[PDB]
This record gives C-alpha cells, structure tokens and sequence, in this order.
C-alpha cells in the first residue's frame, strides 16, 4: 500500500481537560451523519473504554501528554525520605499550604502532600479529617504516576507501602 495515516498513530500517551486515563491505539474513521470524519483511538487504562477525540475539533493538540517515567521516579524520591513526619501541633497550619497543592494537582505537589498525612498516621488509614485531602491527593497521586504503572491503581497505591514504610 501507501496511503494508511492520519495524525499520529500508537506510541505516545495523550492527556485533555476531562480524563486524560488512556493510550493512543490509533486513529479511527467514523461517518458523522454520512460526513467522513477521523478521531484519535484513545484506549482509557482505566476499565477498557474507546475516546473518539475529533483530530479537528481540538485546533492546534486540544489532547496534551502528562509527565513521563523521569518525572514519576524523582516523585518517589520526594517522599522516599520518612522523616517528614510532621508534628500534630504544625499539622493544622501544614493543612494549609497542601490545601492549595490539591488545587493545582502538580504531581511533585500532590505526592509530597498525601505523603505528609501518610506518615501523620503511620499507617493509610487516616483519621476522618486528614482522609478528606488524602482521599483527593489519592486520586491525583496514581494519576501522574500511571506512567510507570500502565496497570490497575494497585501498582501506585500499594508503592505508597515501599515509600511511606506501611507494609
């Protein structure tokens, strides 16, 4: 043959405003109300699920990629170090500054503050109120670090026992 493209096939990830848990697995070619329309073959790691992002709706990219596997292993390091155990008496104005890290979501962010209330309890079960930011840290901490997960959310919420001692 010859003529077998469209944008860019499998081999990156791709990440939008919305979801962004999937893997390029090609381009498909629909029919819009009998209009010849492509969209990029997104495979959500998630459960399974097929995106149909539109190549054309999204102007310039619209889909971004996250951070790579350079990003996830510096992360660890972050957290890697078990003497950030913060004092009960500190902890209420450390609420504080990581209350705004969980608007942003950075991953070097997040992973630092969920870790911070990990060992305020030791153990993953925390108290009701550190639960409440742990919970939405949680959510955003094994979705930067998919990367070097690429499997269920087991792979990065047990490496929370090699990085904060849980077991």
């Amino acid at each position: 043959g010859s003529h077998m493209q469209t944008s860019f096939k499998t081999g990156d990830k791709a990440v939008y405003p919305g979801q962004g848990v999937g893997e390029v697995m090609g381009i498909e070619h629909t029919e819009v109300a009998g209009q010849r329309q492509s969209f990029y073959v997104l495979r959500i790691l998630e459960n399974g699920m097929r995106i149909m992002i539109p190549i054309n709706k999204v102007g310039s990219v619209g889909l971004r990629e996250i951070i790579s596997e350079e990003d996830v292993k510096q992360v660890y390091s972050i957290l890697k170090e078990k003497d950030i155990s913060v004092d009960s008496t500190t902890w209420n104005r450390r609420y504080r500054e990581y209350m705004e890290k969980i608007k942003t979501g950075s991953v070097f962010e997040i992973a630092e503050v969920l870790r911070d209330l990990y060992l305020l309890k030791g153990d993953k079960d925390l108290s009701f109120g550190e639960r409440k930011m742990l919970d939405t840290a949680r959510s955003l901490l094994i979705k930067e670090l998919s990367l070097a997960k690429d499997c269920s959310e087991d792979e990065i919420e047990s490496d929370l026992k090699k990085i904060f001692n849980l077991a």
